[PDB]
């Protein structure tokens, strides 16, 4: 058995990667250790940038059905929300979607697209050479080996693949330990949403609702499986009461360990999601970071296997993604100190609350957390470069159409604004990789795109080239060659 | 011997207070423990707001002669300067002026103004009643007692007066212990500007040039009442860096901590506190001297008017109400810096996120306004946006050409600035002519001005605005503002 790509792990990163690779025509195999999907949710939502990418893929409507919209974001529980309304987006909020549902949506899509999913199959070894990768698998039908051009480790924080490769995972050892419980409580919870601060103990309890009458309770202590008795002991020792907790849906530990893989690639093997970055779950960023790693990698790897990509393209995945993960680790490492109730961090907490009240400071952190502000280094001076395209209302014949409906196939899009057509002929040699979207104009005059006549957008929604009337066609062919490969 | 005010301590807070009180006609006595002024400098400069206040008093030119202008400010040594150019000021910078020079300038002025300075005289006890204060003094000719209406403790962080009064000094215990030495080093200093990092030891050595070939050397240890000896600084240096680096020509030695405390109150009857006497914090961003100097400018005119018996009785109370939150803000930002300078790799994300935030213009401006004190806003029950803010040094167009607004504040009287041919304001303020000067201008020589939509402003002797009129508003509230800050009509 020979496949183009083998993916180890069917978490949200692996599943999105499988979808992206199928859009790019790669024969994909997804191997999942667990026999059945997990029954608890780690992540409780998706941020504004993930919603935009699901919209671009025509998956958005499926997630939004689970309606709850969080218009403000959390930054180290300081009481000053991260306002997402300040953004040029159709989704100025985070969506409350439990991971179990996110994974069910992505599984449906990956299967619909033709990705092969093998649940109960684990990767134990790997062998690499110039030609390909041979992966050692153990499944319910016994051990076997599968050949591929590329293997991707989407196997979580304890990633087997990362360790198999010998990739170092540098970072920081934890300074905090917490126990989590998704449970019901007979007694009434104290207000704090709920919780008890304990500066003396250097600990805190905090709870918030999941669904009516069910809470996620956390007990954090600063400087083996967790059992109900652990959570009850911890709850009693900090809040002073058991609270009559019953029917625990999930129990687990949590730490502020902060590590990133030294590299995201080692020959024909790549890492994505928790496999290349672990951090304190603060501000709800991991699933989104992993999902976005997949969207960046998927089209680049698919084009590499198709043999249409420039050889330096797959390398841009680590170059673009490492700083983004670095930024999540940086802000979470900052939050980890900020949540430590040690009175030593009071000036720091108070100065942060003040800075959070400064609009541009609030917007800078909101753009980080929501990922609406991700900027990749890109050739040129125009501000829009390396940035996402907004979901523009476009005017055409047969009415107005949203720019995101042109990205379902995960091809690049050359968006023209006006009667000028020497652009269509110059890009015709890339017609097989890029679609020309010829609009009369933008249905809204406000638009970040207004001074422009043309944009070249990558399959991930990131702009790589712009034309204004003065500029005219220059760098187009260069941008096409850089991101999509040689002409016809 | 009877004086209106007795000041304990001739540090920069005490000296500015003496100047201010003399402008307000108070017979002032300044008692200094040291026989001769100190030949070293703790502070190395003055921030933009202090320069504006020296300008208002006609002292500005004396400080600026010692030219070095620092257009950027430090924030926990993060490499991202606090840009002061973003401010509507004539001094968008900090001045490099060593404390010895600042004190020499203020002493010259206080003496010129007739304040009595007694060097080698220390306050040991105090007795207070409804009528006044009796202060116990020990000087070179022996002990004595002096009577006054008010005593002010400007006696530093270890303030004798604060302790005499029983005022609690709440705050936080140190987490950092460091030694400072202004010295010359025979050996070459390693790159840090200069210094050695020691994560294992959870300490660091740092140094920066004071003048060519002279450095301020700091050895900090994270997580010592006795005065530092030269050997102590050599030991600290040697523990961290392996060597003392040929240390000689020791100008100064000192201990330093991140102890962060503020006096529960700034007043206890007829006794007041100002400067280090009511607030200690980690010296980070160079804020203490400026905070103390600004406490003096706020207190001086209010106390002088109280002794003159022209002030409303609730005026002296506005000193603590206005100053406490300002000092609270310095302690807050310095408590934040104290963590940021701790070498534990645990604070890396925090340091890195702060550098990023410092690159956000409005975040940079918010901290720059804090540190420079250009953004100090006092609560005014009133609702116009300039209320409680400083007046910019406006170029004024008048008869006899253009004149700067700061040249009208030399006497430390209030100023009623009018911008227009409308004179129903001069008659309405005539009963306060003895406390407030009418500055009648044709307009502002600059279109930019924060004052552009206004026709009139009432400014306190400290340069803080307390009343405004726009063409629509007209005269409403002048008499109330005059009564609130200057007292009843004459
Ligand atoms: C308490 C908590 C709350 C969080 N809240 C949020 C939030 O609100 N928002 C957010 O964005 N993120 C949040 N996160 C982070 C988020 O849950 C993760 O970042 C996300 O699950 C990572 O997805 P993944 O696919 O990379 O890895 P995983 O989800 O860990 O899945 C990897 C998969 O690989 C499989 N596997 C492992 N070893 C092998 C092997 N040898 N062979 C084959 N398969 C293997 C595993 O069975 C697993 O299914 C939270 C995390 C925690 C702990
Ligand atoms: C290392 C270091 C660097 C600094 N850098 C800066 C900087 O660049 N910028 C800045 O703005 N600030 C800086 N500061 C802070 C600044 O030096 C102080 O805040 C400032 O000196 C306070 O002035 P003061 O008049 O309140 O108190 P002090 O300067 O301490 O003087 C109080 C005076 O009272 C006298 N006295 C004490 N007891 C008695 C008594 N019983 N009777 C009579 N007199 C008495 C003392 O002799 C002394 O002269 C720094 C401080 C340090 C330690």
């Amino acid at each position: 058995m020979r496949y183009d790509v083998v993916i180890a792990g069917a978490g949200p990163t692996g599943l999105m990667l499988a979808c992206e690779l199928r859009l790019a025509g790669a024969r994909t195999l997804v191997l999942e250790r667990l026999a059945e999907p997990v029954d608890f949710s780690k992540a409780l939502g998706v941020h504004a940038r993930t919603v935009e990418l699901l919209d671009m893929r025509g998956l958005g409507e499926g997630f939004q059905a689970e309606a709850p919209k969080l218009r403000g974001g959390n930054f180290a529980s300081l009481g000053v929300p991260l306002d997402f309304s300040s953004f040029d987006t159709r989704h100025p909020y985070a969506l409350f979607v439990p991971q179990v549902r996110t994974e069910e949506l992505l599984t449906g899509r990956a299967l619909e697209l033709g990705a092969e999913l093998r649940r109960g199959h684990a990767v134990t070894a790997l062998e690499q050479d110039a030609d390909g990768v041979t992966v050692s698998v153990t499944g319910p039908e016994g051990p076997y080996e599968v050949e591929c051009a590329y293997l991707v480790g989407c196997d979580g924080g304890g990633s087997t693949v990362r360790k198999l490769l010998g990739i170092d995972f540098p970072g920081q050892d934890p300074h905090m330990f917490a126990v989590i419980a998704d449970a019901r409580f007979r007694e009434e919870l104290p207000h704090g949403p709920y919780g008890v601060m304990r500066h003396d103990l250097r600990a805190w309890f905090a709870a918030f609702p999941l669904e009516p009458d069910v809470y996620r309770a956390t007990v954090a202590f600063f400087d083996a499986p967790v059992t109900e008795e652990d959570v009850r002991a911890a709850l009693t020792e900090v809040a002073g009461s058991d609270f009559g907790m019953h029917d625990v849906r999930w129990l687990s530990r949590l730490t502020d360990t902060s590590r990133q893989a030294e590299r995201y690639r080692d020959g024909r093997v790549l890492l994505a999601g928790d496999a290349c970055h672990i951090h304190l779950p603060a501000g709800g960023q991991g699933l989104n970071l992993g999902f976005q790693d997949a969207v960046n990698l998927g089209w680049k790897l698919g084009a590499t296997i198709a043999g249409t990509a420039p050889p330096e393209l797959l390398d841009t995945y680590e170059a673009e993604r490492r700083p983004i993960a670095a930024g999540v680790l940086r802000n979470t490492r900052a939050q980890a100190v900020l949540i430590d109730p040690d009175p030593r961090y009071e000036g720091l907490r108070e100065l942060m609350i003040e800075l959070l009240h400064v609009p541009e400071t609030n917007r800078y952190l909101a753009g980080l957390i929501s990922a609406l502000d991700v900027r990749y280094p890109m050739a040129g001076e125009h501000p829009l470069l390396g940035r996402r395209v907004p979901d523009l209302p476009l005017v055409t014949e047969d009415g107005t159409r949203q720019l995101s409906t042109y990205f379902h196939a995960a091809r690049g899009v050359l968006l023209t604004l006006g009667c000028d057509q020497p652009l269509a002929d110059e890009a015709a040699a890339w017609k097989d990789r890029v679609d020309l979207v010829a609009a009369e104009g933008v249905a809204d005059p406000g638009s970040a795109v207004d001074g422009l006549t043309a944009l070249l957008v990558r399959p991930d929604g990131y702009i790589c080239w712009t034309a204004a009337p003065e500029t005219g066609t220059d760098g187009l062919t260069d941008a096409l060659r850089t991101w999509f490969g040689p002409p016809a």
